[PDB]
RNA sequence: UGGACUGC
């Protein structure tokens, strides 16, 4: 009601691939999983779940299960240069023209990651790690429209999700830009019944300069 | 039947 107000004051959004651009990326998504499945990426770029994977160029992290003490201030960057660079078309292809576009100033992406979604996946509720990432956060959806929800309860065995705060559809091709309450105050996820098809989003963000590293 | 928030 009153909170779903304060988190539409943070939210930038607006179809700015075409649809001949965002074939041109899914393109190149494909090959991230091939290579991905190849083994030819560093083993810290790769990182798999039952039905999501996540690619990291330029700054990974760690979250999760992969946490021994799960608790706020836990996330971790990887070593300097262990995670794979940013490929050239990210650079080229999504980063020209938002910076373009003046969505981010210039030089301010160091870190894209790609969550490839199968049918049926989905992302638990999280705020992006305050202590890793600097706002605002940026994501591009591909292959098909899905939602972005905030505020929900995550309860699993099965996973059952409450009702959002705010449910923003994410159609392909249009870019999220979450800053303020939106990114800092409230959780975003992924329902299972928001991917119907499969679904994938790179999100490009700025990792602070004290951002402690494994 | 596929798990970042109990930051309750
Ligand atoms: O698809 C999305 O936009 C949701 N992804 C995230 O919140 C994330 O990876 O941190
Ligand atoms: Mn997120």
């Amino acid at each position: 009601e009153e909170e779903a107000r304060k988190v539409k004051s943070g939210i930038r959004q607006m179809r700015l691939f075409s649809q001949d651009e965002c074939a041109k990326i899914e393109a190149r998504i494909d090959e991230v999983v091939s290579r991905a499945e190849k083994g030819l990426y560093n083993e810290h770029t790769v990182d798999r779940a039952p039905l999501r994977n996540k690619y990291f160029f330029g700054e990974g992290y760690t979250y999760g299960a992969q946490l021994q003490k799960r608790g706020p201030g836990q996330e971790r960057l990887y070593p300097p240069g262990d995670v794979d660079e940013i490929p050239e078309w990210v650079h080229q292809l999504v980063i020209q023209k938002l910076v373009e576009h003046r969505v981010i100033p210039e030089g301010f992406v160091n870190s894209a990651v790609i969550n490839d979604y199968q049918p049926g996946g989905c992302i638990v509720s999280h705020v992006d790690p305050i202590h890793i990432f600097e706002r605002p956060i940026v994501s591009v959806s591909f292959f098909s429209d899905s939602a972005l929800c905030f505020g929900c309860k995550f309860q699993f065995k099965p996973i059952r999700v409450s009702e959002p705060v705010l449910s923003l559809p994410v159609r392909r091709g249009s870019v999220t830009v979450l800053s303020g309450y939106a990114a800092d105050e409230i959780t975003h996820c992924i329902r299972p019944q928001d991917i119907k098809e499969r679904r994938a989003v790179i999100i490009l963000r700025k990792t602070r300069l004290d951002a402690p590293r494994l």
